[PDB]
């Protein structure tokens, strides 16, 4: 449940190539989403929290109006998991529908 | 309020060409939308549901699971506004953004 | 999976006391609800959506305004399931509170 | 529309009672929740942002699972305002029904 190098290494780039990044003293990643307007934003976090519920894995995040910030670690491992990564994935899968 | 001719038959044609029909027995419209899964169907009724409110006119809508149905109507003047007409077309670009 | 009779006998009465009850045609149960507004009636749907999610369970629903109805069967069976009367419990949960 | 300090003394009490403060910074007032899970959590959210929508105000919320920290000021006159107390109080309905 915790990300080895190799793993990271063939994980972590495209999220890194699409706006993920990996934080300082912590092991998570970060990407911060602005739509143009609540409405979208908000539909955004909706998907996001079905899924969320769904896999019992849940985001970190702050929102002010039409800007999401995301930040994924998985609790246990305390650091990166497979499921920050599909998460992640997933969130992209999401975001990209609205833009 | 009730759309009287001419409107109507301006501003419809445009609905009835994306999909969206006449209510047989009532002065409505409605179309119907199919999705992938409910995380679409869900995520597409809350942005709609944030619009509604916003607007402060309400669709009928029907859902199972990645399918749902909309209704569109006033009830002030029983039938057709362009309060509907509206909706609709929002509806529509939502729609597209998940479709 | 299917209820038996005896299993009817014994998850349904709970059920019935509240409001829910059998459908003619069909091997389901239905309920209404009705609310002080959209909001609630909205807020109350996001909730079991979630849910409904979370389990793989949806509800056959509709909805105007304030009110919601919701009938359920589970699809598989082409009938009652547990599925239903968890699910249902957990809809009377989530109703009771923005009473 | 600032709040003066005469309108100040006379709203924020009840808030000030909940748990609602005033920022050392900005002019804006803060508040944490905590509920029992996220799916309350997020059913907390959703009737919120339909208020923020309706209104055309909008929130600073943080969202970790369970807790969700509230901020609010307006942008419009730089500071807090009858509508961040409005919706405040709003915040406060909802959060009752959260159980
Ligand atoms: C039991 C525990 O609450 C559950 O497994 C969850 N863990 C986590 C979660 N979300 C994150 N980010 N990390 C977790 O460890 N949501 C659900
Ligand atoms: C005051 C009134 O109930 C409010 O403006 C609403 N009107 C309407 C509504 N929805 C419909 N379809 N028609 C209305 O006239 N939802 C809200
Ligand atoms: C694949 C299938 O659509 C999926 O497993 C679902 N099944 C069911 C469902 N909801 C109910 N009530 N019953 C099901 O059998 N929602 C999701
Ligand atoms: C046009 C303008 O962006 C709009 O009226 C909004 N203003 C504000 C807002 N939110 C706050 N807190 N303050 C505002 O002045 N969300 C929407």
């Amino acid at each position: 449940h915790r990300l080895s190098a190799e793993e990271r290494d063939q994980l972590l780039p495209n999220l890194r190539a699409v706006g993920w990044n990996e934080l300082e003293g912590r092991d998570a990643i970060f990407k911060q989403f602005h739509f143009k307007d609540f409405n979208r934003a908000f539909g955004f976090m909706t998907r996001v929290a079905l899924q969320a519920e769904k896999l019992d894995h849940h985001p970190e995040w702050f929102n002010v109006y039409n800007k999401v910030h995301i930040t994924l670690s998985t609790h246990e491992c305390a650091g990166l998991s497979e499921r920050d990564i599909n998460l992640a994935s997933f969130i992209e899968q999401v975001a990209v529908s609205m833009t």
